[PDB]
């Protein structure tokens, strides 16, 4: 599924991400545009060989098991495939654990590099609140 911007905002909020560990909603919506262009199915290899999955791009080395990444820890007890669904719950439960891993949203290179230090309220401007 490809989400709409405000559609994803409402699900992220429902799922308890608005202000989770202090990160407001334009952050998460912003992380999700640039990690995946809003697409629950997006998958991208990393050099280290790991793969990033889904609407936030949750990485198989620590976070989900894809069976082809050496040393996987599967710290969300989950199959990476299940993060590609249309039901963002497993991605948002795991994203809550990542962000809580100490470096905050820095765990997302695209957040650092492109969201951070910006007015990330443009990302929800026009959304029913
Ligand atoms: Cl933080
Ligand atoms: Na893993």
């Amino acid at each position: 599924k490809v989400f709409g911007r405000c559609e994803l905002a409402a699900a992220m909020k429902r799922h308890g991400l608005d202000n989770y560990r202090g990160y407001s909603l334009g952050n998460w919506v912003c992380a999700a545009k640039f990690e995946s262009n809003f697409n629950t199915q997006a998958t991208n290899r990393n050099t280290d060989g790991s793969t990033d999955y889904g609407i936030l791009q949750i990485n198989s080395r620590w976070w989900c098991n894809d069976g082809r990444t050496p040393g996987s820890r599967n710290l969300c007890n989950i199959p990476c495939s299940a993060l590609l669904s249309s039901d963002i719950t497993a991605s948002v439960n795991c994203a809550k654990k990542i962000v809580s891993d100490g470096n905050g949203m820095n765990a997302w290179v695209a957040w650092r590099n492109r969201c951070k230090g910006t007015d990330v309220q443009a990302w929800i401007r026009g959304c029913r609140l």
